[PDB]
């Protein structure tokens, strides 16, 4: 029904460390050799809610990478904490393009439609995978047409709600779906995420860019994210809109994303 | 409540509510979503079908029975000092290959749930306590008997008439279409709400777990629990499904909610 | 104006004044149908030709609150006024929006949502220690409001009303009669009165809303002093247009909201 | 450049100008029918014939004040001048937008409300001690405005004017002359003026529209000046654009509301 | 560099004013639709995606020459030139207050002209050396040989729809590096503040501001702003507000100027 021991900051040289990395999206296509890397395959639409099966490729799905920091270590140990993060979204300006092969404005005469539509845009950071909860807006959705996808291997009518029984940890790039796997908010404490969604047909995208801004990880009890095993894991989605084929196909668009993240050693009790 | 001093002592309280669309059966198909929504032929015939209607989700939570001494002139209460709360699977609404109505001659996407939000929560020390207001007088409630509205209906209640009032005491039984806030009462509890209209909008939604919503009044007094329960309650509609034909259904999401309470000292 | 003094301290030094305001969308009779609804929206001919039909006219809420007596001889030297310093206030019924099963227009070929309440959003609230003071403005000077002899407006008509023209005023004195198309908060007065507003115009747009009970306005000015309540009374207004209601064949109607006010006050010695 | 020395204090020190000014939307005389309004929008049949009719172009609204006398021998080493610390301004008659039943198009098939003003907006305003400086910028260096001659325009044309080209300034000197449409405030003089503007474009879209009596813009610089009144005058500029109305067959004219402004100033020592 | 103290005192300071003329395809103050692009095409397939010469933004920038600092190189510290400060605006929002120009209108051709509306792109730069670019493409397939004055990679691989770090560049020309395919790099740019925007869709009303009241501060979180290499100062921006809409549907870029105004100071540092 209803419901590690931090000691003090390590001072002095090499006590701080930054770790810098990008993370390519994972829409669907995302082998970077072929055609349609970096969006999704053509979406396809379920006759039925139980023939709802997508194609292989079409499917959104989280980035994710574990990042090993240096060796640190006894009745206490030390552990890398992140302190902040730096992160913006890469080739916003890539969407100022309206010469692409797509429907176009005004009896054929005006734009290419820019992509547009649904934007989805979250990150996390923490000292261990993120901890995640199944939630899909319909139960009978099957993603046997790509074995690759990481699902839960039984269906049930209560997934279309919070049912706790459906979990998962982050563990692997470009493997699971965005559509049915969010954060579990019932852990992650140690994991800091932020996640927005605009959506609609074809919305426009509204976003940002600079180097300028920094993200504090710091807690109300002023404690970053603990790295358990050295490692540093980072997660994101960042769905741009739909390129819109001649014939009104459509394709998911995402954009990488930058992250610059600073760590300080934490001792801790063991 | 006579305030005192802080007892120096504190606990949390996590939990997450369902939402109450219409079907809010977990085993049966459709739930999280409304019933297919239905229109009154004219306003004196206004009739909702049974389980089109959303409704608030609420819980009452039961405390940590405190020691009191009732030989004294004081008792303890745990005070709600603060909330984080989310809602959860915002990401499932990344999703347009659902069997619905679709863009661009066939071609294109299916329609994403999309059009009316409505997001609040409240957190309290007793039942959030509720005001009649509606649209339409004249509504019939009768085809689904649950649902808790008053007995006798009145022209002057598509205004404030404040002989009509209730208290949230049942999860998925009063509809949010005819009951609100009652910002007359509500001295024990917060509540804070949104509205966004229109057909077809944008929804426009965040998730996060580093936000914390302080609950203290401008006395730096929190919702003090009566009895030791403390009363949680919330709604949140996300948009429409709009089907291959055009049919409509309601769809809401869970919200989870982390409370921190303190034990606070009180005159008896 | 008035020369203000020191606040007064002690057990009995504060107040607070509850109340709610019904809106006057144009039907502002408890008792009938259409309650909190305008009556059908006509559209003029010509401009020489629009002459509202009666009760198709948001107009402006408004009372006045008695306070508690002050001063048993007013021939002192100093005065005590109660000063408005916070104002709480929310809009009623927010959640009543929340409903697309009316006899209305509806979506998708007839198989779709009834058209929520939707469009033009205007809200407005006002504290003060006298009635709103108005400034006459309008789209058309010509609009003829004789349809409804109860409606307060000016009784010539001129083509510089288009703009501002000071020689029309008047004072916020009267519940659902003052039209809110013609008269505005006058900025070259109300000076003992603090005022709010906002619209969202167009012609489906979403109505955008919150509600809560945990926001306080302060209603001090850059001085410290809130509005001073001349002969013990308190003046509220307010205006809350949320949309239109479309019906099955397309004709509209505004529909309005009530609005919930707590008011803390406080004395305040004044110089007499 | 004015070497500014020390605040003047005492009795007389500080004074406030309340003003408004009318909007300049195209048809400007206050006794003809469509005042606030521009005479119906035009379109031109090519860039090189694209020459817009009197009255259809929104100019500037502007005012010279005269401020108080500031009596001095002009032979010593320091002068008084006025200096503005702050203003409060508000558009006027925002309510006067809750308006359907107006001869325009209407909604849903001819039964449902008629169309709000709506689409462009356009709010800027701006306090100096000397005339607004001015840059000219236009979307198409060809057009002529040779309609009505009253307008203030510049007497070459040339294609770099569809950029910055700095060899073509003004001062705004004149009310209801100035076009909106081809000049934009000169960022790089304006020392002395401090200036605030908006533009939300698209063809329908809603106004969004605030007014309140209870917001205070501090004109001081980084340095704690504000602007320096010259010869004692007091320079005011606007314009607010609220959108299009739509009449009956399409035809559309611009709206404008008025402008409020309550500027507080005070005496400031400058050498001489 | 390592950053020592500030240098104080008389002639410490100093200011950079300058505008930007817009970049949009038609980049020659002499000739017609100067400040918009050339009429938008939109390609036939992805394999013959060839834009016309002048249909494609790019990058405004410059670089400024400071006051010079060091008349011995050699000196065991340097003075270097630090902005601390901007006032940016964008110039001429006024003059998308015009719906008679020769567009499409509203309303059966009884109502007003289309203004210029769509898709706005906003960012702007100020560093102390050019601004480091990152390629990224929608199109890894576009031709760019229409216009061979445009700097783009000679080589380009199915990899540029992502970050591919092998691809980068320096905005080192004005006029010249197409907007979309160039970013800034987020790796680097240590010596450069970067702010941008985009609010896409395809007739969404333009939202912008304009005010000479503005300071952005370009000092880092250590207290340390760009520091001019050389003693050369360098400004980048581009500001689409949006299209022009032709009588028969054609299409063109609009592009408005932008102003500075830099504020610098004297820092030493060690050499
Ligand atoms: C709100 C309302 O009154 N709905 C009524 C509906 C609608 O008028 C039509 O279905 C058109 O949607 O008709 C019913 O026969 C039905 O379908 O069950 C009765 C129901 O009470
Ligand atoms: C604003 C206005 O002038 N309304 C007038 C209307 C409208 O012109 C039409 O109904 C079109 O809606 O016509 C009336 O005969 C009416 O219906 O009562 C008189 C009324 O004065």
């Amino acid at each position: 029904g209803s419901h590690i021991e931090v000691l003090n900051l390590v001072t002095g040289p090499d006590s701080i460390t930054t770790i810098e990395l990008y993370l390519n999206t994972r829409m669907g296509q995302n082998d970077e050799s072929k055609d349609n890397y970096g969006y999704s395959e053509k979406v396809t639409v379920a006759n039925s809610s139980d023939q709802d099966k997508p194609t292989s490729g079409e499917i959104p799905t989280y980035s994710t990478a574990r990042i090993n920091l240096p060796m640190l270590n006894c009745n206490t140990l030390t552990m890398w904490e992140a302190v902040s993060v730096k992160t913006e979204v890469v080739g916003v300006s890539s969407l100022v393009n309206v010469h692409m092969a797509t429907k176009r404005m005004y009896d054929d005469k005006g734009i290419g439609f820019p992509v547009e539509g649904m934007n989805f845009h979250m990150f996390a950071v923490g000292g261990e995978p993120l901890e995640l909860q199944f939630l899909t807006g319909n139960y009978r959705t099957d993603y046997s047409a790509n074995d690759k996808l990481v699902v839960p291997p039984i269906k049930h009518q209560s997934t279309q709600g919070l049912n706790p029984h459906y979990k998962q940890k982050l563990t692997k790039d470009g493997a699971f779906p965005v559509e049915c796997w969010c954060p579990d908010p019932s852990k992650n404490e140690n994991t800091r995420y932020y996640g927005s969604y605009t959506g609609g047909q074809s919305t426009p995208p509204v976003l940002q860019f600079t180097n300028t801004v920094t993200t504090v990880l710091l807690d109300e009890n002023g404690v970053g994210p603990l790295c358990k095993g050295d490692g540093l894991y980072v997660s994101c989605c960042d769905i741009v809109g739909f390129l819109v084929g001649k014939d009104g196909d459509m394709q998911y668009r995402g954009l990488p994303r930058y992250f610059n993240i600073l760590l300080r050693k934490r001792t801790v009790r063991n």
